[PDB]
């Protein structure tokens, strides 16, 4: 075996430079460092190619026996679940249903192409829905008539197309400035979206769609509310309405929800039992539209349904740049919400299946998408967490599930789309109702960030209330602050701590943790775990003169106090001698008699000018009462910072450094050691 | 002499623990700790007294030997100051100038008992003043018709009264805004303001000031513009309206700046020759009185002037709550702004005199004197940069000078009120453009913060731009965002590097530095100065693939390459033995065959969950190729992060830390060698 020894001087500033030479770098010149970014080899334009066409890699490298049948079934699974989602996000967003389904083919199929994570369902979004809804009410009310020889009997179908304009205004604008991020390289930021920021927005999205669901649940027509204190001025208007509930809706839906639930269950408990678990979905949409149809809800009880649907494709349509004023903070925000929640799904899914994804890539492909639906009459989606763990879970392996959700979806539009025209809106309803539990279930986070790190709880929390009441606009904004300022708040409260000498070792621990090291006399050891920034020195001062109980001031109070009662280019040196007469001592409370003070910096990361300042004026006033101070431990960075700054303008400031604790001790005890040589 | 000389066994983790108990610490019971805050004794309330009355303090304590001629001379020269700038600033906020001469005598007394700080001089603040006036003028614009008696002969009297009220008003709400931040120990964020952002604002501040100033000095009459864009709208009105100008005010005005510049510079080059400095704004203001009412400039040349000056104190008058709803936002932008401004300048005076002030005390009196200044006619103020530098600059020790000052101004209105009713406003905007030069000269640290610290650099640049153009109501807030977003870059840009061993010792620096430093062949050591948090792990695993060059991502890719050319409860242990036959290795590209990686964490100060799992992912890969990590210098603080999160669920990973990077490194080599015993 070994042990641990090593003898060697003790290595101060001086002695350990001295000992080195610098070593020479080699300059790279920014002409030289971009001229090799044009050698337009091969292999660069095919990587180049590759990136910016994610499809052109995992095609070809596609196994087919261990790929076919996962994504066959994966897709089914999607694609029957996308279809009443879709429905139900296109009624969310004050359009027809007809272009919700039109928004679940184009945007899948060219991501199937231009997207790299190979895990995640593009489609309708329940979020970006109610922005688009919201935004079409305030831009186009209920009271706006176009005399175009519409008659007496208007059916507001102008409102719908109006609204339907200014989706796809503010969809090709959205579009747009993903597609100007992507280039300009700002997927980086995606970086600062934390796991509990993300579950808690995602868990107030999911409060958020709930309480807007109870309309369409219970059937009463309620005002939609989109801005600050939405959720509780819909839910007191729903409450307040609730007494003209229609019967049969809420009976359907109320049988519907608890069908699914029951399927649901069942599923899960017997899911070692079936080979693919079964579409309750489907099953769910058509017991609906079969009852629906068999009894003519329509009319025999007022029961409101989907409506009709329109059968086949537009031709692409020339948007128009007449309302980008009106909209474009609108546009912003969608693009932002869409590309967080869509950023924050891949990265996890990649670290779950074990891979990467690229943030630019994913907003080009997010801008490219919406541009080209907002030319194919699609308004803004994002990715969807219950589809995509949906997706996930039915053995999702590649893009081409999404690829044949899309080719259903055609398919359906093209031959079957009347047949869902006859659908209650509280099966669909229920539907997204019972999906939303999902994301319901995240609330057992709270006891696990309790006991774990109740900053992070702070945080969820903070992301929950703000995205909760405030609109999801600036709610994600205030979460992104608040969770910047908590690093600021940890920074600022660090953990003080006196240090003491393990015996017959070099290790330093606290004094008042294990019981067994034992403080050196006269000498005093300060640690902090954080920086020395402007916002953190006066608290570090403070710390220093408190837990070491070792204030110049107080000293040369006590001093001046037994001398009143007793009596009835060169550098001044840094500590000058007390000039304390015995006779005088003897009238001196007792103390410690500490005579050297360490400063640990092996855990400081930089120091700004106005933490050199304050270094500067606490070296100073503690050798102002003959008190050495030295420096251990300081990292090549805090000394190049300190050279910077006007520290070291006097030379003798070089031997208050070292490079250990252990190093400053023996030093320490050296220099008093030779003092007291001359001393007798 | 003494050498380092240590001998002891390796100390791992579970090592160091076993041989340390922990200390039974003292349960400090809330209730308990609450008790003892009613002690009411003597010195208790004494010290309250004391530090909610300071005037109890210091005055007992005046040394009238050493401080009354220095007081009385700093108190004559601070008020021959303060009477022109007060006039002056009064002008600036749309209001009479008799209310600028009141708010220079209630507040300055009471400061002089409510205060802490020995060294500023309260009295009228020019961005204050703006800020008043643009409220006043945009809540009373010129188009108000108040029909109580008046003639067709209206003197605007109405509307200056108005302008007056709305005044009062926002100043009493400012002022209980100051009060409820001070009794709520809200004092404690102006630890905050940083010098570089400080300066950056006095600077913006400045320029304000003297672009407002030319319509003053010009004596054209130009609309008063306040909000974004305010400076570039005021210098452009002013150039378009510069045609119209009076050439008797604006040579005036020359005439007597120059005098003011040859008097300044004469004090400068003979401030040994004279005991103390002359007034020079008393000679400038009686000279420029007296040609005025020499030649009567008031109608012969149509030269505006202050006005005339009620004679008399007022009584005091009930203010109205009816404007609280108005102007709530500028009151409170005007509390935030005076007090930022008001306690860097006692923070710097403290620190350059050698003494401490109370942000709270501060709050507290601000607040009280603003509310009995409304009560008593007079608009909130806040500290002076320029009369505060004159002030100490004269020899100000204690606050009595202030005193004085207020004195004399109470003697001037009661007595000479008159006398300066004929006082051109030209000499008023000279002096506080001459004035203004101190701020002015702080350009300099333009090449100082380049040389220093190019961050510092760019916080100032940020600070001067945002509260240049934007309104100083939203460029204060940008520049303190602007300032902690700064600590967030730097903690996302930490310097990574590769340690080597040092010979024959235990120092460890990086390999590229200082040309002595040999890598010790077979392990790797990364090093980062920055926390672990979410929105660095990410850079941090890139780094550490990239930097060490061993990334277990192409290790596998080329072991796949060499196998595909060559072929024509319990736990798994964490590091897996590399299955890669003999012959295969044959065509095994070479490689350094890193066998143990190590990770510094003696500059770390924390991990949150992202960390966590960022790290167990990056060991479970490194262990899957068969590559040994360990954690080195691990703080208490991060071993107690770990525990609460699920990183030390397998017991396993206990043998992983250790103490010191040797340790690690020790530790390291004897298990490859007791591996190497049981292989032949």
């Amino acid at each position: 075996t070994q042990r641990y020894y090593v003898e060697r001087p003790i290595f101060s500033h001086p002695v350990l430079q001295e000992r080195l030479h610098t070593k020479d770098k080699v300059p790279d010149s920014i002409a030289d460092k971009l001229k090799q970014a044009f050698t337009c080899t091969p292999k660069k334009i095919r990587n180049i190619i590759y990136m910016f066409l994610p499809i052109t890699k995992w095609l070809p490298a596609y196994k087919f026996k261990e790929y076919v049948l996962g994504d066959l079934v994966s897709g089914i699974s999607t694609g029957v679940l996308q279809l009443p989602q879709g429905l139900a996000f296109a009624m969310l967003a004050a359009v027809p249903p007809i272009f919700g389904l039109y928004s679940s083919f184009y945007p899948v199929i060219m991501y199937c192409f231009l997207g790299t994570s190979r895990h995640i369902s593009i489609g309708p979004f329940a979020v970006i829905s109610l922005m688009i809804g919201g935004v079409a009410v305030r831009l186009v009310p209920d009271d706006i008539v176009i005399p175009g020889g519409v008659n007496a009997t208007n059916g507001t179908e102008a409102r719908d197309a109006l609204r339907v304009k200014v989706a796809m205004s503010v969809t090709l604008l959205s579009g747009i400035i993903q597609f100007c991020l992507g280039v300009c390289r700002f997927g980086f930021v995606a970086i600062y979206l934390t796991e509990p920021l993300v579950r808690g927005f995602t868990t107030a999205a999911a409060v958020h769609v709930f309480t807007s669901m109870l309309k369409y649940l219970f059937g009463v027509k309620t005002k939609r509310y989109s801005g600050i204190f939405s959720v509780v001025y819909s839910t007191v208007a729903v409450l307040q309405n609730v007494k003209n509930l229609n019967v049969c809706s809420l009976g359907v839906g109320l049988m519907v929800f608890g069908l699914l639930l029951g399927g649901k269950e069942f599923n899960e408990r017997f899911k070692e039992k079936l080979p693919a678990p079964i579409p309750l979905e489907f099953f769910a949409v058509v017991m609906g539209t079969g009852i629906s149809a068999g009894f003519n809800l329509k009319e025999s009880y007022n029961v409101d349904v989907v409506g009709t649907l329109p059968l086949g494709l537009l031709p692409p349509a020339n948007p128009d740049t007449s309302l980008f004023h009106l909209v474009y903070v609108d546009a912003i925000a969608i693009a932002i919400v869409g590309f967080s929640v869509t950023i924050s799904m891949a990265k996890t899914l990649a670290n779950k299946h074990g891979y990467q994804v690229d943030g630019n890539q994913e907003l080009i492909a997010l801008g490219l998408c919406n541009s080209i639906g907002s030319l194919f009459q699609t308004f803004s989606i994002s990715c969807s967490l219950s589809r995509s763990l949906v997706q996930e879970g039915t053995g999702g392996k590649t893009q081409l599930a999404g690829c044949l959700a899309s080719l259903m979806i055609l398919l359906v539009i093209l031959a079957t789309g009347f047949l869902f025209e006859s659908l209650p809106q509280a099966v669909l309803s229920a539907i997204v109702i019972v999906n939303l539990k999902g994301m319901f279930m995240q609330f057992s986070d709270l006891p696990f960030f309790w006991r774990t790190s109740k900053i992070e709880l702070t945080i969820w929390l903070t992301t929950f209330v703000s995205s909760l009441f405030l609109g999801l606009d600036y709610g994600l904004i205030t979460a992104v602050i608040i969770a910047l300022l908590t690093v600021i708040y940890r920074t600022q409260s660090p953990s003080y701590k006196v240090l003491g000498k393990l015996p017959e070792t070099d290790v330093y621990i606290d004094i008042d943790a294990y019981e067994e090291v034992k403080e050196i006399p006269g000498i005093k050891i300060f640690q902090i775990n954080a920086p020395i920034y402007y916002a953190n020195s006066d608290l570090y001062s403070n710390a220093l003169k408190r837990k070491t109980g070792v204030n110049p001031a107080v000293i040369m109070g006590a001093r001046r106090k037994a001398m009143r009662k007793y009596a009835k280019v060169k550098y001044p040196p840094i500590v000058i001698k007390s000039t304390f007469p015995e006779e005088m001592q003897r009238f001196m409370p007792p103390g410690d008699n500490v005579h050297t003070v360490i400063l640990d910096f092996t855990q400081v990361n930089f120091i700004d000018s106005v933490g050199v300042k304050t270094l500067a004026g606490i070296v100073k006033e503690y050798g102002d009462v003959g008190i050495y101070v030295y420096l251990a431990g300081c990292s090549a960075q805090v000394v190049n910072d300190l050279t910077r700054n006007r520290f070291f303008e006097n030379p003798a400031l070089w031997e208050l450094l070292f490079h250990s604790i252990h190093d400053a001790v023996l030093g320490s005890q050296l220099r008093e050691a030779l003092a007291e040589q001359e001393a007798s």
